[PDB]
DNA sequence: GTGCCGAGGCCGCTCAATTGGTCGTAGACAGCTCTAGCACCGCTTAAACGCACGTACGCGCTGTCCCCCGCGTTTTAACCGCCAAGGGGATTACTCCCTAGTCTCCAGGCACGTGTCAGA
DNA sequence: TCTGACACGTGCCTGGAGACTAGGGAGTAATCCCCTTGGCGGTTAAAACGCGGGGGACAGCGCGTACGTGCGTTTAAGCGGTGCTAGAGCTGTCTACGACCAATTGAGCGGCCTCGGCAC
């Protein structure tokens, strides 16, 4: 509930931003941190699509909610 | 290397956050924007990790990195 | 509070940048803006220290802090 | 010409912001720092005026070159 | 709304700059950056072009926009 | 040859930036910005895919050139 | 420190180029010199490396970020 | 080779700048990369404190050679 | 308010990667002992702040004319489709040639004793 | 011409740069076959320029803000030295990540329907 996506692609990005190695929870942490910023954004996309008019949610809602 | 985590795991985030209907290319956008930005913590973790006299990136790094 | 540093400090860094004439209502501006800008450099460097296990802020901490 | 502004109100504001200790180095690093970010304001602020066909820099001036 | 240039303008750039093969991924990408980054410049020049006492924006304000 | 976009392009964009009248000598001057560093950036998207051994240039070179 | 190369072999190089005397304020200077133009190439040759696909920064890599 | 930085530490700067593996072609090139700048700015640095009327080469004489 | 077609929802398979277990051993934390370098208090001088007078610049008022917005016709191109091929990609073998542990050596690096060598 | 501050050369103590000899990780040619770009042709759409009306931007004089100079008072910042707190370096214990391996969860990809999104 707390980290939706998986561990192991979470632990591949930090590898690939140079982590010579990574702690099982620095997985968990970051997990929890792109779960919650995504929440927002995607939270804010919807309330956007809807404004529009629309139920449907799209590419403009999603860029135009992450630059708020 | 633009969408780092599943498709299937970002759409199920965006219709947790009340979605009625998802476009692929609002998955796509939300994959590339959680990643672009996971990046940038983790870059930044990794400079704190090393800066603290470590190879390890531990949870303190990444609540540290997020907080910037 | 609001100004920390000097304004005839503030003031000599204006006209040093190359201006002929400068209102005493742009220095405390200059004076705000260095001082907001400081206090977030520093409070994110005094974070970076007590992380690193130490109670002196030393001069990685702050260049650290302001490459975030 | 390296640090503009006086190194003890650099040091007091380093330890308004929460440091316990601060290092002399600390102190010359937040003021190359503080000189160089607020060269960089002066600059843009000092053109702003001239377009505008002033002499002066003026607070507006300060506050438009800030939000650049 | 998120490529404003036209497909066949930012591909004709693309192939002056030297590409033997341009993928129609790039060229929406390109149309993007130069929106994102022409949007930027123009809401600064706006914002100086409104300091400076006007409502249009002239040659000089778009100059000192892009100078920031 | 210095302004490659449309002319109404780039007068749309300095209008949708909220301009509310823009001269022609500022669309003449926003091409000419767009198209010098539009060109910049497909300069080294180019140079990327020649490194990575392909005559095509793709969105993650173009994407990775944006950055730098 | 700011030298890559050892200092003695910085001041030899002084010497190499006619200097009768080399001051330890020159080998200093010359140090940062080859410092800075060599982290300036290594940062490119990283670049071209990454790119290529290979993990190792081959001669190849070298002579095109000493003229990129 | 015929370099002024000693082989393992021309590689040792590679590594440095984030080199994860160095062919040790590139120790090489980056060597004779090091040595022909460095006698190229030596003999103008000679030039320059033989016009001063000096003898002994000083930090002011190599600074200007390199700003050149 | 009405018609049409985008393009997402829903479904079923399977194979590809994720999560879980257990082993090895690299690394991170705690503890001792010493040195680095900071906090405190003190002196005295630098230079900051605040007048008071002067006068340069700025902000208005307003009246010319610059030059942009609206509206419009023309035709120059950008978008699209269909058809052809070249290219890039994944899957493979073989052989580079760097990482690695182990090693000898050249010459890097700091101190001691002298005259250099830059200045009014 | 007239001339006195403080850095430099040569030796000793010391180490890290140079160099294997070998293992095997990853680099890079082969090839086969989908992906997807180039290419040619048609056509409407939307970009350019042209005229007319008039909104607002640029220049000129006046008046009055308010910044510059010069000066005095004094409150700070700086530099020394004391003296003691905390950070660094070495070392040892032990914790927890990298690694290989199993196996089954669940993500991706068609293929078929029809809800709602896009223009008139």
């Amino acid at each position: 509930m707390a980290g939706n996506f998986a561990n192991a692609r979470v632990e591949k990005l930090i590898r690939q931003a140079g982590a010579q190695r990574v702690s099982a929870d620095a997985v968990d942490k970051m997990n929890e941190i792109l779960t919650d910023w995504g929440k927002n954004i995607a939270k804010y996309a919807v309330e956007i699509a809807r404004h529009s008019g629309r139920k449907t949610v799209k590419e403009n809602d999603i860029k135009l909610a992450a630059q708020k």
